[PDB]
Protein backbone atom coordinates (compact mmCIF):
# COMPACT_ATOMS: atom_id res chain seq x y z
CA UNK A 1 0.00 0.00 0.00
CA UNK A 2 1.99 3.06 1.25
CA UNK A 3 4.41 4.88 -0.98
CA UNK A 4 7.66 5.05 0.18
CA UNK A 5 10.38 7.79 -1.10
CA UNK A 6 13.54 5.46 -2.04
CA UNK A 7 16.64 7.63 -2.15
CA UNK A 8 19.45 6.61 -5.30
CA UNK A 9 22.17 4.21 -3.22
CA UNK A 10 25.60 5.91 -3.19
CA UNK A 11 27.55 2.47 -4.18
CA UNK A 12 26.07 -1.11 -4.67
CA UNK A 13 24.12 -2.52 -2.03
CA UNK A 14 24.82 0.49 0.57
CA UNK A 15 23.18 0.07 3.55
CA UNK A 16 19.65 1.04 3.84
CA UNK A 17 18.37 3.85 6.90
CA UNK A 18 14.84 4.16 7.26
CA UNK A 19 13.49 7.54 8.57
CA UNK A 20 10.74 7.63 10.56
CA UNK A 21 9.26 11.46 11.45
CA UNK A 22 7.22 12.19 14.20
CA UNK A 23 3.66 13.44 14.72
CA UNK A 24 3.45 15.20 11.31
CA UNK A 25 4.21 11.76 9.81
CA UNK A 26 5.80 13.63 7.31
CA UNK A 27 9.25 12.33 4.97
CA UNK A 28 10.24 15.97 4.61
CA UNK A 29 10.86 16.08 7.91
CA UNK A 30 14.13 14.82 7.49
CA UNK A 31 15.34 17.35 4.63
CA UNK A 32 18.27 18.68 6.41
CA UNK A 33 19.59 15.08 6.99
CA UNK A 34 19.33 13.39 3.28
CA UNK A 35 22.20 14.73 1.88
CA UNK A 36 24.58 13.22 4.08
CA UNK A 37 23.08 9.95 4.17
CA UNK A 38 21.98 9.43 0.98
CA UNK A 39 25.99 10.06 0.72
CA UNK A 40 26.74 6.93 2.55
CA UNK A 41 23.36 4.38 2.94
CA UNK A 42 20.54 4.19 0.52
CA UNK A 43 17.59 6.09 2.43
CA UNK A 44 13.70 5.86 2.55
CA UNK A 45 11.73 8.64 3.49
CA UNK A 46 7.82 8.39 3.84
CA UNK A 47 4.58 9.66 4.91
CA UNK A 48 2.59 8.41 7.50
CA UNK A 49 -0.65 6.92 6.72
CA UNK A 50 -3.48 9.21 7.01
CA UNK A 51 -0.63 12.10 6.33
CA UNK A 52 0.70 13.67 3.19
CA UNK A 53 1.00 11.47 0.32
CA UNK A 54 -0.59 7.99 1.95
CA UNK A 55 -3.77 9.89 2.89
CA UNK A 56 -6.26 7.51 4.51
CA UNK A 57 -9.09 7.43 7.15
CA UNK A 58 -7.53 5.52 10.21
CA UNK A 59 -9.69 3.54 11.89
CA UNK A 60 -10.68 3.36 15.98
CA UNK A 61 -8.35 0.57 16.92
CA UNK A 62 -5.06 2.24 15.47
CA UNK A 63 -1.79 1.30 17.26
CA UNK A 64 1.65 1.72 17.08
CA UNK A 65 1.56 -1.86 15.82
CA UNK A 66 0.03 -1.02 12.76
CA UNK A 67 1.61 1.56 12.24
CA UNK A 68 5.34 -0.45 12.02
CA UNK A 69 3.59 -3.37 10.27
CA UNK A 70 2.80 -0.87 7.29
CA UNK A 71 6.03 0.34 6.95
CA UNK A 72 7.64 -2.93 7.53
CA UNK A 73 5.34 -4.55 4.42
CA UNK A 74 5.58 -1.87 2.13
CA UNK A 75 9.61 -1.94 2.43
CA UNK A 76 9.88 -5.86 1.93
CA UNK A 77 7.52 -4.98 -0.71
CA UNK A 78 10.11 -2.53 -2.05
CA UNK A 79 13.02 -5.67 -1.80
CA UNK A 80 14.03 -4.43 1.36
CA UNK A 81 14.77 -6.90 4.13
CA UNK A 82 17.39 -5.34 6.23
CA UNK A 83 17.17 -1.86 7.49
CA UNK A 84 18.44 0.84 10.53
CA UNK A 85 16.17 2.60 11.42
CA UNK A 86 16.46 6.48 12.78
CA UNK A 87 12.94 7.70 14.49
CA UNK A 88 12.07 11.36 15.62
CA UNK A 89 9.93 11.06 18.74
CA UNK A 90 6.91 8.70 17.63
CA UNK A 91 9.16 7.32 14.83
CA UNK A 92 11.08 5.98 17.52
CA UNK A 93 8.32 4.38 19.01
CA UNK A 94 7.60 2.94 15.45
CA UNK A 95 11.41 1.58 15.11
CA UNK A 96 11.12 0.62 18.80
CA UNK A 97 8.09 -1.88 17.73
CA UNK A 98 9.92 -2.70 14.34
CA UNK A 99 13.31 -4.24 16.14
CA UNK A 100 9.92 -5.90 18.43
CA UNK A 101 8.35 -7.47 15.62
CA UNK A 102 11.18 -7.88 12.53
CA UNK A 103 14.26 -8.58 14.64
CA UNK A 104 15.55 -10.17 11.67
CA UNK A 105 15.02 -6.99 9.78
CA UNK A 106 16.28 -4.36 12.02
CA UNK A 107 19.87 -3.68 11.70
CA UNK A 108 20.45 -0.99 14.26
CA UNK A 109 17.97 1.53 15.44
CA UNK A 110 18.29 5.35 16.42
CA UNK A 111 15.92 6.93 18.66
CA UNK A 112 15.85 11.04 18.30
CA UNK A 113 13.72 12.09 21.91
CA UNK A 114 11.73 9.25 21.71
CA UNK A 115 10.97 8.11 25.51
CA UNK A 116 9.72 4.09 26.86
CA UNK A 117 6.76 5.07 27.55
CA UNK A 118 4.55 8.71 27.65
CA UNK A 119 5.90 10.91 30.27
CA UNK A 120 3.12 13.04 32.26
CA UNK A 121 5.42 15.96 31.21
CA UNK A 122 4.65 15.10 27.74
CA UNK A 123 0.86 14.14 28.50
CA UNK A 124 0.09 17.99 30.08
CA UNK A 125 1.94 19.00 26.48
CA UNK A 126 -0.21 17.36 24.62
CA UNK A 127 -3.46 18.05 26.64
CA UNK A 128 -3.12 21.60 25.87
CA UNK A 129 -2.21 20.75 22.18
CA UNK A 130 -5.58 19.04 22.00
CA UNK A 131 -7.51 21.53 23.70
CA UNK A 132 -6.04 24.18 21.23
CA UNK A 133 -7.54 21.40 18.26
CA UNK A 134 -10.80 21.74 19.41
CA UNK A 135 -11.13 25.07 20.27
CA UNK A 136 -9.34 26.66 17.55
CA UNK A 137 -8.91 23.75 14.88
CA UNK A 138 -5.70 23.21 12.33
CA UNK A 139 -5.06 27.01 12.78
CA UNK A 140 -4.73 26.79 16.60
CA UNK A 141 -2.73 23.47 16.72
CA UNK A 142 -0.50 24.84 13.55
CA UNK A 143 0.14 28.05 15.84
CA UNK A 144 1.45 26.29 19.37
CA UNK A 145 3.15 23.38 16.97
CA UNK A 146 6.37 25.06 16.66
CA UNK A 147 6.85 26.68 20.19
CA UNK A 148 6.98 22.74 21.08
CA UNK A 149 9.80 22.26 18.20
CA UNK A 150 12.07 24.74 18.52
CA UNK A 151 14.24 26.71 20.66
CA UNK A 152 12.60 30.32 21.16
CA UNK A 153 15.93 31.98 19.50
CA UNK A 154 16.11 29.96 16.89
CA UNK A 155 12.29 30.52 15.52
CA UNK A 156 12.54 34.24 15.96
CA UNK A 157 15.37 34.70 13.79
CA UNK A 158 13.92 32.85 11.10
CA UNK A 159 10.08 34.60 10.95
CA UNK A 160 9.90 33.87 7.11
CA UNK A 161 10.90 30.46 7.55
CA UNK A 162 7.92 30.54 10.05
CA UNK A 163 5.48 31.73 8.56
CA UNK A 164 6.19 29.54 4.91
CA UNK A 165 6.45 26.73 7.40
CA UNK A 166 2.85 27.77 9.62
CA UNK A 167 1.10 28.00 5.68
CA UNK A 168 2.34 24.33 4.31
CA UNK A 169 1.39 22.98 8.20
CA UNK A 170 -2.18 23.91 7.63
CA UNK A 171 -2.56 23.23 4.24
CA UNK A 172 -1.10 19.93 4.78
CA UNK A 173 -2.53 19.02 7.76
CA UNK A 174 -3.72 15.30 8.34
CA UNK A 175 -7.01 16.39 9.57
CA UNK A 176 -8.82 15.82 12.84
CA UNK A 177 -9.60 11.97 12.73
CA UNK A 178 -6.00 10.34 11.87
CA UNK A 179 -4.22 13.07 14.15
CA UNK A 180 -6.18 12.35 16.90
CA UNK A 181 -5.78 8.33 16.06
CA UNK A 182 -1.79 8.83 15.91
CA UNK A 183 -1.94 10.61 19.03
CA UNK A 184 -4.37 7.58 21.03
CA UNK A 185 -1.39 5.73 19.38
CA UNK A 186 1.26 7.15 20.62
CA UNK A 187 0.00 7.55 24.36
CA UNK A 188 -0.84 3.74 24.35
CA UNK A 189 2.79 2.93 23.32
CA UNK A 190 4.56 1.31 26.33
CA UNK A 191 7.72 -0.31 25.54
CA UNK A 192 9.07 -0.43 29.11
CA UNK A 193 8.68 -4.22 29.44
CA UNK A 194 9.75 -5.24 26.24
CA UNK A 195 12.90 -3.05 25.73
CA UNK A 196 15.04 -5.95 27.21
CA UNK A 197 13.79 -7.78 23.72
CA UNK A 198 14.86 -4.96 21.56
CA UNK A 199 18.67 -6.92 21.13
CA UNK A 200 19.83 -4.76 18.24
CA UNK A 201 22.27 -1.60 18.61
CA UNK A 202 20.71 1.40 19.95
CA UNK A 203 21.48 4.85 19.82
CA UNK A 204 19.73 7.34 21.74
CA UNK A 205 19.60 11.24 20.69
CA UNK A 206 18.32 13.70 23.11
CA UNK A 207 18.35 17.54 23.22
CA UNK A 208 18.51 18.99 26.51
CA UNK A 209 15.77 21.92 25.59
CA UNK A 210 13.40 19.25 24.34
CA UNK A 211 10.48 21.10 25.33
CA UNK A 212 7.72 18.41 24.94
CA UNK A 213 10.09 15.06 25.85
CA UNK A 214 11.74 15.88 28.67
CA UNK A 215 15.76 14.38 28.12
CA UNK A 216 14.85 11.91 31.33
CA UNK A 217 12.87 9.68 28.92
CA UNK A 218 15.99 8.71 26.74
CA UNK A 219 17.88 8.40 30.28
CA UNK A 220 15.31 5.86 30.75
CA UNK A 221 15.73 4.50 27.23
CA UNK A 222 19.41 3.89 27.94
CA UNK A 223 19.07 2.41 31.65
CA UNK A 224 16.50 -0.04 29.64
CA UNK A 225 17.95 -1.05 26.87
CA UNK A 226 20.76 -3.64 26.95
CA UNK A 227 22.81 -1.92 24.39
CA UNK A 228 22.21 1.65 23.62
CA UNK A 229 24.84 4.59 23.74
CA UNK A 230 23.46 8.32 24.54
CA UNK A 231 24.71 11.22 23.20
CA UNK A 232 22.86 14.27 24.30
CA UNK A 233 23.08 17.82 22.17
CA UNK A 234 22.97 21.01 24.75
CA UNK A 235 20.60 22.72 22.54
CA UNK A 236 18.34 22.46 19.17
CA UNK A 237 14.68 21.33 20.73
CA UNK A 238 12.44 18.44 20.11
CA UNK A 239 13.35 19.18 16.51
CA UNK A 240 17.12 18.80 16.83
CA UNK A 241 17.91 17.61 13.59
CA UNK A 242 16.07 20.74 12.03
CA UNK A 243 16.91 23.77 14.20
CA UNK A 244 21.15 22.34 14.28
CA UNK A 245 21.48 19.80 11.58
CA UNK A 246 25.68 20.09 11.82
CA UNK A 247 25.80 18.57 15.24
CA UNK A 248 22.94 16.71 14.82
CA UNK A 249 24.26 15.00 11.69
CA UNK A 250 28.21 14.17 13.36
CA UNK A 251 25.99 12.62 15.76
CA UNK A 252 24.04 10.62 13.36
CA UNK A 253 27.09 9.69 10.70
CA UNK A 254 29.44 8.42 13.69
CA UNK A 255 26.68 6.98 15.42
CA UNK A 256 25.23 5.27 12.55
CA UNK A 257 28.64 3.71 11.68
CA UNK A 258 29.27 2.15 14.57
CA UNK A 259 26.28 0.70 15.61
CA UNK A 260 26.09 -1.06 12.28
CA UNK A 261 30.01 -2.03 13.54
CA UNK A 262 29.06 -3.40 16.83
CA UNK A 263 26.42 -5.44 14.89
CA UNK B 1 -2.12 53.64 50.44
CA UNK B 2 -3.74 50.82 49.13
CA UNK B 3 -1.23 48.77 47.02
CA UNK B 4 0.31 46.46 49.74
CA UNK B 5 4.10 46.37 50.06
CA UNK B 6 6.17 43.63 51.28
CA UNK B 7 9.26 45.15 52.86
CA UNK B 8 11.92 43.45 54.47
CA UNK B 9 14.01 45.02 57.08
CA UNK B 10 17.03 46.71 56.45
CA UNK B 11 20.30 44.59 57.51
CA UNK B 12 22.44 47.52 57.93
CA UNK B 13 21.17 51.87 58.18
CA UNK B 14 20.49 53.40 55.19
CA UNK B 15 20.86 49.85 53.01
CA UNK B 16 20.28 50.55 49.55
CA UNK B 17 16.70 49.70 48.48
CA UNK B 18 16.31 46.34 46.12
CA UNK B 19 12.35 46.51 44.56
CA UNK B 20 11.22 43.05 42.67
CA UNK B 21 8.80 43.48 39.71
CA UNK B 22 7.14 39.84 38.87
CA UNK B 23 6.20 39.08 35.60
CA UNK B 24 2.46 38.29 34.27
CA UNK B 25 1.29 36.60 37.45
CA UNK B 26 2.52 39.40 39.32
CA UNK B 27 3.09 37.93 42.86
CA UNK B 28 5.66 38.80 45.50
CA UNK B 29 5.99 35.36 46.26
CA UNK B 30 7.78 34.84 42.75
CA UNK B 31 10.73 35.91 44.39
CA UNK B 32 11.03 33.62 47.32
CA UNK B 33 14.33 32.38 46.22
CA UNK B 34 16.03 35.55 46.01
CA UNK B 35 14.80 36.79 49.22
CA UNK B 36 17.25 35.39 51.90
CA UNK B 37 20.90 36.08 49.95
CA UNK B 38 19.34 39.80 48.85
CA UNK B 39 18.49 40.78 52.39
CA UNK B 40 21.67 40.20 53.24
CA UNK B 41 22.97 43.21 51.41
CA UNK B 42 19.69 45.19 50.34
CA UNK B 43 16.56 46.14 51.61
CA UNK B 44 14.13 44.15 49.86
CA UNK B 45 10.46 45.72 48.37
CA UNK B 46 7.70 42.35 47.21
CA UNK B 47 4.64 43.44 45.61
CA UNK B 48 1.75 41.42 44.40
CA UNK B 49 0.59 43.85 41.48
CA UNK B 50 -2.87 45.58 41.89
CA UNK B 51 -5.67 43.46 40.09
CA UNK B 52 -3.51 40.17 41.77
CA UNK B 53 -2.87 38.29 44.75
CA UNK B 54 -3.06 40.49 47.71
CA UNK B 55 -3.98 43.84 45.59
CA UNK B 56 -7.01 42.50 44.08
CA UNK B 57 -9.20 44.82 42.01
CA UNK B 58 -10.68 45.54 38.60
CA UNK B 59 -8.18 46.61 36.36
CA UNK B 60 -9.73 49.19 33.84
CA UNK B 61 -9.92 49.32 29.84
CA UNK B 62 -6.96 52.10 29.64
CA UNK B 63 -4.58 50.09 31.60
CA UNK B 64 -0.91 50.60 31.06
CA UNK B 65 2.89 50.37 32.25
CA UNK B 66 2.69 53.78 32.91
CA UNK B 67 -0.43 53.18 35.54
CA UNK B 68 1.46 49.80 36.99
CA UNK B 69 4.93 52.30 37.40
CA UNK B 70 2.84 55.41 38.77
CA UNK B 71 1.20 52.47 41.47
CA UNK B 72 4.26 50.89 42.98
CA UNK B 73 6.31 54.37 42.53
CA UNK B 74 3.61 55.57 44.90
CA UNK B 75 3.73 53.25 47.24
CA UNK B 76 7.20 53.38 47.37
CA UNK B 77 7.11 57.36 48.04
CA UNK B 78 4.41 56.38 50.60
CA UNK B 79 6.67 53.95 52.32
CA UNK B 80 9.35 56.29 52.81
CA UNK B 81 11.33 54.59 49.65
CA UNK B 82 12.79 57.49 47.47
CA UNK B 83 15.43 56.14 45.91
CA UNK B 84 15.50 52.49 45.02
CA UNK B 85 17.25 49.88 42.43
CA UNK B 86 14.66 47.58 40.65
CA UNK B 87 14.85 44.02 39.25
CA UNK B 88 12.13 43.20 36.97
CA UNK B 89 11.18 39.84 35.89
CA UNK B 90 9.41 39.89 32.20
CA UNK B 91 6.41 42.44 32.13
CA UNK B 92 8.41 43.98 35.67
CA UNK B 93 11.35 45.16 33.47
CA UNK B 94 9.18 46.66 31.47
CA UNK B 95 7.76 48.63 34.33
CA UNK B 96 10.83 49.04 35.76
CA UNK B 97 12.14 50.65 32.37
CA UNK B 98 9.07 53.15 32.62
CA UNK B 99 9.83 53.67 36.30
CA UNK B 100 13.67 54.79 35.12
CA UNK B 101 12.30 56.98 32.37
CA UNK B 102 9.20 58.49 34.51
CA UNK B 103 10.96 58.63 38.55
CA UNK B 104 14.89 58.78 36.98
CA UNK B 105 15.79 60.62 40.21
CA UNK B 106 14.71 57.80 41.91
CA UNK B 107 15.70 54.63 40.49
CA UNK B 108 19.30 54.03 40.94
CA UNK B 109 19.88 50.96 38.77
CA UNK B 110 17.85 48.96 36.70
CA UNK B 111 18.10 44.63 36.08
CA UNK B 112 16.03 43.40 33.28
CA UNK B 113 15.25 39.34 33.73
CA UNK B 114 14.30 37.90 30.51
CA UNK B 115 12.70 41.71 29.30
CA UNK B 116 12.38 43.07 25.92
CA UNK B 117 12.59 46.55 24.80
CA UNK B 118 9.15 45.86 22.70
CA UNK B 119 7.34 43.05 22.21
CA UNK B 120 8.81 40.44 19.48
CA UNK B 121 6.84 37.90 16.96
CA UNK B 122 7.59 35.01 19.22
CA UNK B 123 6.13 36.16 22.41
CA UNK B 124 2.92 37.58 20.43
CA UNK B 125 2.53 33.84 19.39
CA UNK B 126 2.90 32.55 22.31
CA UNK B 127 0.54 34.95 24.49
CA UNK B 128 -1.69 34.41 21.52
CA UNK B 129 -2.16 30.17 21.96
CA UNK B 130 -2.13 31.01 26.00
CA UNK B 131 -5.13 33.57 25.26
CA UNK B 132 -6.63 30.90 23.23
CA UNK B 133 -6.69 28.88 25.88
CA UNK B 134 -7.60 31.38 28.17
CA UNK B 135 -10.91 31.91 26.15
CA UNK B 136 -11.42 28.31 25.39
CA UNK B 137 -11.10 26.91 28.51
CA UNK B 138 -10.45 29.62 31.23
CA UNK B 139 -8.50 29.35 34.46
CA UNK B 140 -7.69 25.87 34.38
CA UNK B 141 -6.29 25.61 30.46
CA UNK B 142 -4.50 28.96 31.05
CA UNK B 143 -2.79 27.14 34.45
CA UNK B 144 -2.08 23.94 32.49
CA UNK B 145 -0.36 25.42 29.86
CA UNK B 146 1.41 28.14 32.09
CA UNK B 147 4.57 26.01 33.31
CA UNK B 148 5.00 24.99 29.67
CA UNK B 149 6.27 29.24 28.97
CA UNK B 150 8.30 29.13 31.99
CA UNK B 151 10.30 25.88 32.82
CA UNK B 152 12.71 23.30 30.95
CA UNK B 153 10.71 19.83 30.99
CA UNK B 154 13.10 18.36 32.43
CA UNK B 155 12.87 20.74 35.17
CA UNK B 156 8.70 19.95 35.38
CA UNK B 157 9.39 16.78 34.77
CA UNK B 158 11.21 15.61 37.46
CA UNK B 159 8.42 17.85 39.86
CA UNK B 160 5.46 16.73 39.03
CA UNK B 161 4.20 16.63 43.29
CA UNK B 162 5.17 20.40 43.34
CA UNK B 163 4.03 21.38 39.92
CA UNK B 164 0.59 20.00 40.70
CA UNK B 165 0.60 21.77 44.38
CA UNK B 166 1.81 25.39 42.26
CA UNK B 167 -1.15 24.50 40.12
CA UNK B 168 -3.72 24.44 42.68
CA UNK B 169 -2.27 27.73 44.22
CA UNK B 170 -2.43 29.58 40.92
CA UNK B 171 -5.67 28.83 40.49
CA UNK B 172 -7.06 29.73 43.38
CA UNK B 173 -5.57 32.82 43.11
CA UNK B 174 -6.11 33.46 39.40
CA UNK B 175 -6.11 36.76 38.58
CA UNK B 176 -9.24 36.66 36.91
CA UNK B 177 -9.97 37.22 32.91
CA UNK B 178 -10.56 41.02 33.15
CA UNK B 179 -7.24 41.51 34.84
CA UNK B 180 -5.18 39.08 32.75
CA UNK B 181 -6.44 40.39 29.61
CA UNK B 182 -6.27 43.98 30.45
CA UNK B 183 -1.98 43.65 32.00
CA UNK B 184 -1.33 41.54 28.86
CA UNK B 185 -2.54 44.40 26.69
CA UNK B 186 -0.63 46.59 28.80
CA UNK B 187 2.33 44.33 28.48
CA UNK B 188 1.88 44.26 24.59
CA UNK B 189 2.01 47.97 24.32
CA UNK B 190 5.06 49.27 26.35
CA UNK B 191 7.42 49.91 23.43
CA UNK B 192 10.83 51.52 25.07
CA UNK B 193 12.40 51.04 21.37
CA UNK B 194 12.61 54.89 20.80
CA UNK B 195 13.17 55.62 24.62
CA UNK B 196 16.43 53.57 25.60
CA UNK B 197 18.15 56.42 25.51
CA UNK B 198 16.60 58.19 28.49
CA UNK B 199 17.34 54.99 30.78
CA UNK B 200 20.23 56.25 31.80
CA UNK B 201 20.93 54.37 34.85
CA UNK B 202 22.93 50.78 35.24
CA UNK B 203 21.35 48.35 33.69
CA UNK B 204 22.23 44.96 33.44
CA UNK B 205 20.22 42.52 31.30
CA UNK B 206 20.07 38.41 32.47
CA UNK B 207 18.96 36.04 30.51
CA UNK B 208 18.78 32.33 29.83
CA UNK B 209 19.32 30.64 26.34
CA UNK B 210 16.63 27.88 26.67
CA UNK B 211 13.70 31.15 27.44
CA UNK B 212 10.97 29.38 25.83
CA UNK B 213 8.99 32.90 25.79
CA UNK B 214 10.85 35.75 25.35
CA UNK B 215 14.07 34.71 22.84
CA UNK B 216 17.16 36.05 24.42
CA UNK B 217 17.37 38.58 21.24
CA UNK B 218 15.34 40.75 23.35
CA UNK B 219 17.84 41.05 25.79
CA UNK B 220 20.74 41.40 23.09
CA UNK B 221 18.29 44.34 21.50
CA UNK B 222 17.88 45.95 24.51
CA UNK B 223 21.47 46.05 25.26
CA UNK B 224 22.51 47.12 21.84
CA UNK B 225 20.12 50.13 22.69
CA UNK B 226 20.78 51.08 26.29
CA UNK B 227 23.60 53.78 27.06
CA UNK B 228 25.24 52.12 30.17
CA UNK B 229 24.22 47.85 30.09
CA UNK B 230 26.20 44.57 31.13
CA UNK B 231 24.65 41.37 29.65
CA UNK B 232 24.95 38.05 31.22
CA UNK B 233 23.20 34.62 29.91
CA UNK B 234 22.65 31.57 31.91
CA UNK B 235 23.14 28.57 29.67
CA UNK B 236 19.56 27.02 31.51
CA UNK B 237 16.86 27.84 33.36
CA UNK B 238 14.17 28.66 31.14
CA UNK B 239 12.03 32.39 31.45
CA UNK B 240 11.62 31.77 35.06
CA UNK B 241 15.46 30.94 35.06
CA UNK B 242 15.59 32.70 39.00
CA UNK B 243 13.46 29.69 39.84
CA UNK B 244 14.83 26.55 38.13
CA UNK B 245 18.58 27.57 38.76
CA UNK B 246 18.45 30.21 42.02
CA UNK B 247 22.59 29.35 42.88
CA UNK B 248 22.88 30.72 39.80
CA UNK B 249 21.05 33.21 39.09
CA UNK B 250 21.51 34.59 42.86
CA UNK B 251 24.84 34.91 41.76
CA UNK B 252 24.16 36.80 38.69
CA UNK B 253 22.27 38.92 40.57
CA UNK B 254 24.50 39.91 43.68
CA UNK B 255 27.57 40.87 41.54
CA UNK B 256 25.47 42.62 39.28
CA UNK B 257 23.52 44.63 42.06
CA UNK B 258 27.08 45.51 43.37
CA UNK B 259 28.81 46.30 39.50
CA UNK B 260 25.83 48.64 38.92
CA UNK B 261 26.01 50.60 41.89
CA UNK B 262 29.74 50.71 42.06
CA UNK B 263 28.97 52.08 38.44
CA UNK B 264 26.65 54.37 39.68
CA UNK B 265 29.08 55.83 42.28
CA UNK B 266 31.32 56.40 39.43
CA UNK B 267 28.36 58.52 37.03
CA UNK B 268 27.33 60.33 40.25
Amino acid sequence: HMKLSLSPPPYADAPVVVLISGLGGSGSYWLPQLAVLEQEYQVVCYDQRGTGNNPDTLAEDYSIAQMAAELHQALVAAGIEHYAVVGHALGALVGMQLALDYPASVTVLISVNGWLRINAHTRRCFQVRERLLYSGGAQAWVEAQPLFLYPADWMAARAPRLEAEDALALAHFQGKNNLLRRLNALKRADFSHHADRIRCPVQIICASDDLLVPTACSSELHAALPDSQKMVMPYGGHACNVTDPETFNALLLNGLASLLHHR
